[PDB]
């Protein structure tokens, strides 16, 4: 299973808003993974698992068309 990260935010409201926006551009599960990093809480907006590289590429394209960020492959944390 393949995963994308679309953004990482200190503001949880920004992360939740991006998660909601992404649900309108992809059918893959969208979730927030929040971690302690550099003495702060970081809210990572992620999606997956995606079943194939081709679907990852098309999902990246749809996120860029929606101007929602520069999505990068991440391995699940
Ligand atoms: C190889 O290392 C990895 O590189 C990744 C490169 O993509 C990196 O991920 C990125 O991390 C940056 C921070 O380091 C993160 O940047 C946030 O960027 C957004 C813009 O997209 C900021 O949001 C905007 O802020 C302005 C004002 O500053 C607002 O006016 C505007 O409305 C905001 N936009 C939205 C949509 O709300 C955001 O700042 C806001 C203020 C916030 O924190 O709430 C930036 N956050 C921070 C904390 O600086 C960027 O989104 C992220 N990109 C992706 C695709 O995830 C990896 O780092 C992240 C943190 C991670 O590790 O998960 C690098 N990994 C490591 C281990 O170093």
């Amino acid at each position: 299973g393949l995963y994308l990260q679309v953004g990482a935010f200190a503001n949880p409201d920004a992360a939740e808003l991006l998660k909601a926006k992404l649900s309108g551009v992809t059918a893959a599960p969208v979730f927030i993974s929040s971690v302690v990093r550099n003495q702060q809480i970081l809210h990572r907006v992620r999606l997956g698992p995606i079943g194939s590289a081709d679907e990852v590429s098309r999902t990246q394209d749809s996120i860029r068309v929606a101007n929602l960020g520069q999505p990068t492959l991440v391995r699940p944390d």
